């Protein structure tokens, strides 16, 4: 069990949905230093916001995966603190924008592949992620991204990222996560472009009903855009399960390192 004394804040990382996140340091019990990020709860509305905060904590306590943010410990007390590993590189959306020219599609696929395995894992443990989006994904290194911890489950709504069912009947299933995930693949492959930036929220469903979808992205192969295309099938039962995307992407990528002279 870790205690407040073991943590030393240094600055403000930003403002999360629940309140400031702080960069700090955490000394072991062997005496070792570890850069860290500390999730805190605003001036959180009564039960509602804190409960949502706790719910996230509890899930995170349980998860364990190379491509999910590393939870280091929790200070249940007051105010309660969630200590995550820090990833200096920051959000993928921005690392994407500031490295267009440097990044080789074999990398953009590698990212997608690791996000997918993170999802397959989550699916296995009965969890859903309500925020698979490039600004909610962290860059651990150049060859490694780590998914969120926020949207993690089982308002402001990524309508532009949600399946039709997710919109009409607020149904958030693992098949709607398959849809949301493909939208995140698009986002990577399109160097941080915002999905449907031309539309306003209130008209997305309409668009998809007509059968309109996000355009192939420049660097995206055809096998991949086709795979993405199935995840956007209006009929849930039609889209691929994670286990399958992890196989296909696992191919499109080992092929991608083949096509690599
Ligand atoms: C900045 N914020 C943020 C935005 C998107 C995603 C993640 C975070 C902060 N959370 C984490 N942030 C990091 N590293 C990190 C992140 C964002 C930047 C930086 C580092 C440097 C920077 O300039 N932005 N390492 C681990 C986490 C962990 F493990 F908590 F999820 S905020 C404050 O909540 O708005």
């Amino acid at each position: 069990g870790i205690a407040r004394e073991d943590v030393v804040l240094n600055r403000i990382l930003g403002e999360g949905f629940f309140g400031e996140v702080y960069e700090g340091v955490y000394t072991n019990h062997k005496g070792e230093k570890i850069n860290v990020a500390v999730k805190t709860c605003k001036k959180d509305c009564t039960l509602d916001n804190k409960e949502k905060f706790m719910s996230e904590a509890v899930i995170m306590k349980n998860l364990d995966h190379p491509h999910i943010v590393k939870l280091i410990g929790i200070i249940e007390e007051e105010p309660t603190w969630i200590i995550m590993e820090l990833y200096p590189y920051g959000e993928l959306g921005h690392y994407l924008e500031r490295n267009k020219n440097s990044l080789k599609v074999l990398t953009l696929v590698l990212y997608s592949l690791q996000i997918c395995k993170a999802m397959a894992y989550l699916e296995s443990i009965n969890c859903v992620h309500r925020d698979i989006a490039v600004r909610n994904i962290l860059v651990a290194s150049p060859e490694c991204v780590k998914l969120g911890d926020f949207g993690l489950s089982r308002t402001r709504l990524p309508i532009k990222w949600m399946s039709p069912e997710s919109i009409n009947f607020r149904r958030f299933t693992t098949a709607s996560d398959v849809w949301m995930f493909a939208v995140c693949m698009w986002e990577i492959l399109s160097f941080g472009k915002q999905p449907f930036f031309w539309l306003e929220n209130k008209d997305v469903i309409g668009v998809l009903e007509k059968g309109d979808r996000l355009p192939k992205p420049d660097l995206c192969p055809p096998v991949l855009y086709t795979l993405m295309t199935r995840c956007w099938d209006y009929d849930p039962s039609d889209r691929p399960r994670f286990t399958e995307l992890v196989c296909s992407l696992s191919d499109v990528y080992q092929m991608e390192k083949d096509i690599a002279m």
